[PDB]
């Protein structure tokens, strides 16, 4: 039951989906039509320079516990794992001149989020982080923090 995406190995640890064919709106008030999976579902992402646990409901990620290379690396990782999501946010991120969708439109999602995460990263939202010690919290333009992280994201070292 493993599957690839963006570069990622995707292995099913814990739960179960549905799919539903479903409309979503971007940011530029854009019609796609996306394979919507459904219930609470936990991965493991396997890169050959990240890994990630990533814990998700129906279009909302949970938790994603990041570990990698580098910055750019783990970068790489969260923004598979935010196109994979399908959240909403990520959908509404989607905004701007030129930036339109034409086949499947997930792979539309990574490759525009791939080219510039900036306005993914800073749309996602941030929160404020319960201390841990080898964990630790990512800010949109991916520096280390133990105060604050963007929603759900976690990186771990190697
Ligand atoms: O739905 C699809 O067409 C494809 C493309 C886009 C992402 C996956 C890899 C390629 C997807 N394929 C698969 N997804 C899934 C899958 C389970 N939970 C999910 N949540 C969000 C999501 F997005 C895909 C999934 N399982 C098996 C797959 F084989």
């Amino acid at each position: 039951s493993s599957f690839s995406f963006g570069g990622f190995t995707f292995k099913r640890t814990s739960g179960s989906s549905i799919k539903r064919e479903e409309e979503v709106l971007t940011g530029n008030l854009q019609t796609l039509k996306i394979r919507v999976h459904e219930g609470y579902e936990e991965f493991t992402m396997v890169g050959k320079r990240a890994t990630a646990i990533l814990r998700k409901a129906t279009r909302r990620l949970v938790q994603l516990i990041v570990s990698g290379k580098d910055e750019q690396s783990i970068a790489e990782a969260i923004i598979v794992a935010m196109v994979f999501s399908q959240e909403d946010c990520m959908i509404k991120a989607v905004r701007g001149d030129l930036n339109f969708v034409n086949l499947n439109p997930m792979h539309q999602l990574l490759r525009h989020f791939q080219k510039d995460a900036k306005v993914l990263f800073q749309n996602w939202g941030i929160e404020h982080i319960d201390n841990v010690m080898g964990m630790v919290g990512v800010l949109p333009d991916m520096t280390p923090s133990t105060e604050m992280s963007m929603r759900g994201i976690r990186v771990s070292k190697m």
